[PDB]
């Protein structure tokens, strides 16, 4: 809505105190004006009806307990953009400053989140799996990113083509957590997955095999179920990922680590320049090379480590 742009404080699903930009008219809005064609936050009201209605607040003040995954909605979006922005030059998920919109509450005891093809949606968690998911910076960054793959490589959410779309989420939501520097790590949803349980997460990039999921193509799922396994066999990639950056030794296959930057380099390159729809693991790690090479030159370390990787997961 049109009004003037001002300065809300209030505290996140993990208790932490954070200042977001609204927006004012009679009330306070959950918009920030100062991203792009803006950021705007929604309350789904426990229902499934989207997006709800623009988060409206009368003091500006955001501490009730209602109001904390509104606020981390709101402000995760910002960081992410800010990330996109900063870091690989791109505004917004379409690259032209599209307007970022996000609800929260959704539904009851809803124990997830998701892009759906326009927006951001966060359930609230039963309390037992999940808090509400907006607490969760790689789980923001991880959904965004999905609007970004849409837009760009269109990788088909389904079989290889479906576990990179994923992986490339896990990958930018964890630079993303990086990025915020606040606790970073390797695992996906451990600020919000099972409050009653400490040290774990929905998945591992580091060691997918924490939780069932494949390390290494030979162990890849061929079933049906999940759309083909895309958030099981993302485990290869994501493992792939892990090694570029942090290095290893992986089933006896050594890779000298590059670091975040450098693999958050390669992989946004190949995302946006030589990914397409259909394209499977090998095909990933042609693009992931010839990104190193354009980026780094045919004999860089660079290019070398990203070979080290596919090898080590089992992508040739
Ligand atoms: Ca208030
Ligand atoms: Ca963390
Ligand atoms: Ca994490
Ligand atoms: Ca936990
Ligand atoms: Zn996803």
């Amino acid at each position: 809505i049109t009004g003037t742009s001002t300065v809300g404080v209030g505290r996140g699903v993990l208790g932490d105190q954070k200042n977001i930009n609204t927006t004012y008219s009679t009330y306070y809005y959950l918009q920030d004006n100062t991203r792009g064609n803006g950021i705007f936050t929604y309350d789904a009201k426990y229902r499934t009806t989207l997006p709800g209605s623009l988060w409206a607040d009368a003091d500006n003040q955001f501490f009730a307990s209602y109001d904390a995954p509104a606020v981390d909605a709101h402000y995760y979006a910002g960081v992410t953009y800010d990330y996109y922005k900063n870091v690989h030059n791109r505004l917004s998920y379409d690259g032209n400053n599209a307007a970022i919109r996000s609800s929260v509450h959704y539904s009851q005891g809803y124990n997830n989140a998701f892009w759906n093809g326009s927006q951001m949606v966060y359930g609230d968690g039963d309390g037992q799996t999940f808090i509400p998911l907006s607490g969760g910076i790689d789980v923001v960054a991880h959904e965004l990113t999905h609007a970004v793959t849409d837009y760009t490589a269109g990788l088909i959410y389904q079989n290889e083509s479906g576990a990179i779309n994923e992986a490339i989420s896990d990958i930018f939501g964890t630079l993303v957590e990086f990025y915020a520097n606040k606790n970073p790590d390797w695992e996906i949803g451990e600020d919000v997955y099972t409050p009653g349980i400490s040290g774990d997460s929905l998945r591992s990039m580091s060691d997918p095999a924490k939780y069932g999921d494949p390390d290494h193509y030979s162990k890849r799922y061929t079933g049906t179920q999940d759309n083909g396994g895309v958030h099981i066999n993302s485990g290869i990639i994501n493992k792939a990922a892990y090694l570029i950056s942090q290095g290893g030794t992986h089933y006896g296959v050594s890779v000298v680590g590059i670091g975040r930057d450098k693999l958050g380099k390669i992989f946004y390159r190949a995302l946006t320049q030589y990914l397409t729809p259909t394209s499977n693991f090998s095909q990933l790690r042609a693009a992931a090379v010839q990104s190193a090479t354009d980026l780094y030159g045919s004999t860089s370390q660079e290019v070398a480590s990203v070979k080290q990787a596919f090898d080590a997961v089992g992508v040739k």
